[PDB]
């Protein structure tokens, strides 16, 4: 019935895995080949027999490069997504610009010879860390057809996200001193529409740097969110609704059921 | 002849390598087993045939976990060091405490069953990021027998380090707005004794978090510094005196020649 479902029925184990059920490969987009962003690495499932996949673009924060978010690329792609980790046009680009560059990176995928025939360009999502997470929110606020947005310890001067229409998972780090949850993450959750499919997940005892090295909690709920909303995969609702019984989470709020 | 020399003569490539010439293994110190720190991972060369190695302890910064500085552990150990990356007793510990914990971690190596016969207990060093780098300075200020100290984007309320007697490499980030180099890194360099072997290296265009993700400049000059001063290895002077030409370095000062 759902033509976008990919992979076997999930379990806690399967969404926690460093590599999911899809073998992955990668290809590089040079800065020269990139129109509207600074280049990137595309991670993709090598299996073409299950249909095309949704696409996800991921942005780093201020002065940072792909390497600060790279581990997310193959970890998410191996669950059945085409994922591009981007560099920005300059190191100093601000959040709204990072959002336009995330959208440019997603749109580049339909022109890339390696992956253009592996994607469904109508099912795309945005993620990012700190200013890159502010970029994810801006990208969603500037494209109401995006299927999902995931700011990781997002930073933005804009606190009012009432125009977002894209299901959004706001991942905060409890002890963040750079993008403190009280003035960034939680403020974003509060201003997103009250009837939008949305969640706030706070990582217990976590610093701002939690997304820059492998974090199983970040990965598993990012994967469940992308499944639920890029693929409309109801098999993953169980992991998102209601609050998970998870010691790694210090706080949770959502508009469940979705 | 210098009995502490380990490995072949270096090149720029050899100090930039993600893994040096020594195969490494690891062992874990749990939080329960750790006296005076929060546990850690010890990375060590498995080849004992060239002699014992100097030891290095590395601390994360405020609110952060061991994983945020873990990349340094095997990258440095594979050049011929026993390296312990620590967690702190609580995530909110301040710099002076981080220094006492770095010292406790070094002292733990002296009786650790896996590495006691692999270390030279008289040749030890400290490093850390931000408050952990302030911790490295504090540890040196309370133990003048330490052979090297390397604060990475260090933060401390104490600005005067005139009683430090340990050769120190201060790695600042040009665009740091959290531990700005003018009031932190550069102040530390300036107050270290004028006749100490010391250097200041500023990373061009970099934020406060630059050394928390693999950064070739951070790695290569940390390795050269630890070689030069933990091992007294004059083969590594060439990389430190005079200023390296790297585009990634926006400022350099030192007391060369050492």
């Amino acid at each position: 019935a759902n033509p976008y479902e990919r992979g076997p029925d999930p379990t806690e184990s399967s969404i926690e895995a460093v590599r999911g059920p899809f073998a992955v490969a990668q290809t590089t987009v040079s800065r020269l080949q990139a129109d509207g962003f600074g280049g990137g690495t595309i991670y993709y499932p090598t299996d073409t027999s299950q249909g095309t996949f949704g696409a996800v673009a991921i942005s780093p924060g201020f002065t940072a490069g792909q390497e600060s978010i790279a581990w997310l690329g193959p970890r998410i792609a191996s669950q059945g997504f085409v994922v591009i980790t981007i560099d920005t046009i300059t190191r100093l680009d601000q959040p709204d610009s990072r959002g336009r560059q995330l959208q440019a990176a997603l749109d580049h995928l339909r022109t890339n010879s390696v992956v253009r025939n592996r994607i469904d360009p109508n099912r795309m999502a945005v993620m990012g860390h700190s200013m890159g997470g502010g970029g994810a929110l801006s990208a969603a606020a500037n494209n109401t057809s995006l299927e999902a947005a995931i700011p990781l310890q997002g930073w933005h001067t804009r606190k009012n996200w009432s125009s977002v229409r894209t299901p959004t998972l706001v991942v905060g780090a409890q002890l963040d001193t750079i993008a403190p949850v009280s003035s960034h993450s939680e403020a974003f959750y509060n201003s997103l529409p009250s009837d939008l499919d949305k969640a706030y997940m706070e990582l217990r005892g976590a610093s701002h740097l939690v997304s820059n090295t492998p974090d199983t909690t970040t990965a598993k709920y990012s994967i469940a969110w992308l499944k639920r909303f890029v693929d409309d995969d109801l098999r993953y609702e169980q992991f998102l609704c209601p609050a998970p019984d998870d010691f790694a989470i210090s706080e949770y709020r959502s508009t469940c059921p979705f």
